C-alpha cells in the first residue's frame, strides 16, 4: 500500500519513538492531537491523507520557527509532495510489453486515496503560509522564488484551483510591499472634540505632561497603543523572539510595543522625580492619576497598568510626602488600578471579560505568560533514546497568542491629533542612559527629593512657570 522508507520518509510507521499524542480528549474523534513528534511526523500529520486538520495548520504555521526554518519547511513540504508511485504488477508489465494499457488497479487506487489527498493538503499548507505568514517570503526572496517555482510547476486538473488561489495571494501580497497603511477603522459612537490646555494648538515646543490636556494625553496614548497592540503578529512571540539574538529583525512590532511601554512608564517616573519641589510633584502625580482615570474610562488597560508600573516603581513608590497630599479619591483610583494585578491578575481578567469594545488589553501579562510557558516546558520530550519536538508547548504559546488576537479588531471612536501623536511616539526619557542605570539614577533622584527618615526633607525651588491646576477629567460637553 504505502511507499517504503528508502524512497519516502513520511511513510515510516507511528511509534513512541516518533510521535506522542494527547490522551486528554479525543475518544476516537477521528483526528488525534499530537503532544510531540519528529518534524517528519509533524509534517506528515499536517498533510495527512485521511483528514484535513486546519487547527493544526494554523498552530503549526504560527509556531514552526521554534523548531524549523522557512527554507527547511519548504523543503519538507515539497518532499511530502513528491510521493513515489508503485511499479506495475507482473501482469501489467506483460500488458505494457504487449502494447496494451495496464489495468493499473493499485496505482489508480494509490493516486486517488493517497497521493491526491497529501498533495492537496500540501497546497492547503502553502496557501495558509502565503496568506497569514507572508513575512517569511518578504524577509526571503529566495524562499519566494522556491515557492513560486514549486507552485508553478504543479501539474494536474485537481491542483489547478489551489495553484491559482496561491498565486493570487502571492501577487496580492507583492502589491502590499509598496502600499502600506490605510484608513479602515471600526468606529461607531460620535467622537469628542480634541481637548486643549496650556499648550496652544500646534505649538509643539510647549508640549509637556502638565501642558497638554490630561484627557487628550490619555486619548492620544490610547490611539497609539491601540495601533501598537494591533500591529503585533502572533509569530513574533513564539520562542520569546524579543529575547533572542534576532529580536530587531523578527520581533519588529513586538519590540515597538515593548519599547513604548518602557518609554512611557519611565517618562512618568522621570516627570515625577525630576520635579524636586514637593507641591509641584503632587501636581505631577495627580495629573498622571487623572490620565489613569481617562485610561480606565476608555478601557485602555495597558495604559492603566503602565501607570501602576510607574507608581509602584522604586523611585516613585517611596515618595510618601507626595502621596500624602494626593487626595483620597485619587488614592482609591490607584488602589483599584493596583487591584487589577492582585491575585495573578484576577480582577483584570474579570473586568476585561465583562467590558464592551473598544479596549486595549494589558500587553505585559501575555509576555509574562509566554515566558512562564517557555521556561516551564521542555523543547524536546525524550522517548526511547530519541528526542521528539514538544508540540504541546507550541500549542500552549499559540493559544496565548489567540487570546491577544481576539482584541486586535476594535479601534476607537477618538480623533487623532497628529502632533500629540508624534510627540508621544518620540518619547525617550532615558536618552543616552540605559534602563537599569537610568532607574538607579531615578532612585538616587528620589532619595534626593525625599530623603530617608532621619534626614529631613529640604525645600526645593519651582520649575513650572505656569498654572498647575488641572482642567479635569470631565470633557467640554
Ligand atoms: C495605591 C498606591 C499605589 C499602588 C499602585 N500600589 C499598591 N497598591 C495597593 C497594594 C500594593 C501592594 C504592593 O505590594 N505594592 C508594591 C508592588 C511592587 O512594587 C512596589 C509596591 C503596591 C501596592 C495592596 N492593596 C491595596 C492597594 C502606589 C503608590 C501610591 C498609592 C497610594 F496609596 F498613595 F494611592
Amino acid at each position: 500500500r504505502l511507499p517504503s522508507a528508502d524512497v519516502y520518509r513520511f511513510a515510516e510507521p507511528d511509534s513512541e519513538e516518533n510521535i506522542i499524542f494527547e490522551e486528554n480528549m479525543q475518544p476516537k474523534a477521528g483526528i488525534p492531537i499530537i503532544k510531540a513528534g519528529t518534524v517528519i511526523k509533524l509534517i506528515e500529520r499536517l498533510t495527512y491523507h485521511m483528514y484535513a486538520d486546519p487547527n493544526f495548520v494554523r498552530t503549526f504555521l504560527t509556531t514552526y520557527r521554534s523548531f524549523c526554518k522557512p527554507q527547511e519547511l519548504l523543503s519538507l513540504i515539497i518532499e511530502r509532495f513528491e510521493i513515489p508511485e508503485p511499479e506495475p504488477t507482473e501482469a501489467d508489465r506483460i500488458a505494457i510489453e504487449n502494447g496494451d494499457q495496464p489495468l493499473s488497479a493499485e496505482l489508480k487506487r494509490f493516486r486517488k486515496e493517497y497521493i491526491q489527498p497529501v498533495q492537496l493538503r500540501v497546497l492547503n499548507v502553502c496557501r495558509h503560509w502565503v496568506e497569514h505568514h507572508f513575512y517569511d517570503f518578504e524577509r526571503d526572496a529566495y524562499l519566494l522564488q522556491r515557492m513560486e517555482e514549486f507552485i508553478g510547476t504543479v501539474r494536474g486538473k485537481a491542483m489547478k484551483k489551489w495553484v491559482e488561489s496561491i498565486t493570487k495571494i502571492i501577487q496580492r501580497k507583492k502589491i502590499a510591499r509598496d502600499n502600506g497603511p490605510g484608513h479602515n477603522i471600526t468606529f461607531q459612537s460620535s467622537p469628542p472634540t480634541v481637548e486643549w490646555h496650556i499648550s496652544r494648538p500646534g505649538h509643539i515646543e510647549t508640549f509637556d505632561l502638565l501642558t497638554l490636556h490630561p484627557i487628550e494625553i490619555a486619548r492620544q496614548l490610547t490611539l497609539l497603543e491601540s495601533d501598537l497592540y494591533r500591529a503585533v503578529q502572533p509569530s513574533e512571540l513564539v520562542g520569546s523572539v524579543w529575547t533572542k539574538e534576532d529580536k530587531e529583525i523578527n520581533s519588529p512590532n513586538l519590540l515597538k510595543m515593548i519599547r513604548h511601554t518602557t518609554n512611557l512608564t519611565l517618562w512618568f517616573e522621570k516627570c515625577i522625580v525630576e520635579t524636586e519641589n514637593l507641591e509641584e510633584r503632587v501636581a505631577v502625580v495627580s495629573r498622571i492619576i487623572e490620565i489613569l482615570q481617562v485610561f480606565q474610562e476608555l478601557n485602555n488597560f495597558n495604559g492603566v497598568l503602565e501607570v501602576v508600573s510607574a507608581m509602584n516603581s522604586s523611585p516613585v513608590y517611596r515618595l510618601d510626602h507626595t502621596f500624602e497630599q494626593i487626595p483620597s479619591r485619587q488614592k482609591k483610583i490607584l488602589e483599584e488600578a493596583h487591584e487589577l494585578s492582585e491575585d495573578h491578575y484576577k480582577k483584570y481578567l474579570a473586568k476585561l471579560r465583562s467590558i464592551n469594545p473598544p479596549c486595549v488589553p494589558f500587553f505585559g501579562i501575555y509576555l509574562t505568560n509566554i515566558l512562564k510557558t517557555e521556561e516551564g516546558n521542555p523543547e524536546v520530550l525524550k522517548r526511547h533514546g530519541k528526542e521528539l519536538i514538544n508540540f504541546s508547548k507550541r500549542r500552549k504559546v499559540a493559544e496565548i497568542t489567540g487570546e491577544i488576537q481576539q482584541y486586535q479588531n476594535q479601534p476607537y471612536c477618538l480623533r487623532v491629533e497628529s502632533d500629540i501623536k508624534r510627540f508621544f511616539e518620540n518619547l525617550n526619557p532615558m536618552g543616552n542612559s540605559m534602563e537599569k542605570e537610568f532607574t538607579d539614577y531615578l532612585f538616587n533622584k528620589s532619595l534626593e527629593i525625599e530623603p530617608r527618615n532621619p534626614k529631613p526633607l529640604p525645600r526645593f525651588p519651582k520649575k513650572y512657570s505656569y498654572p498647575l491646576k488641572s482642567p479635569g477629567v470631565r470633557p467640554s460637553n
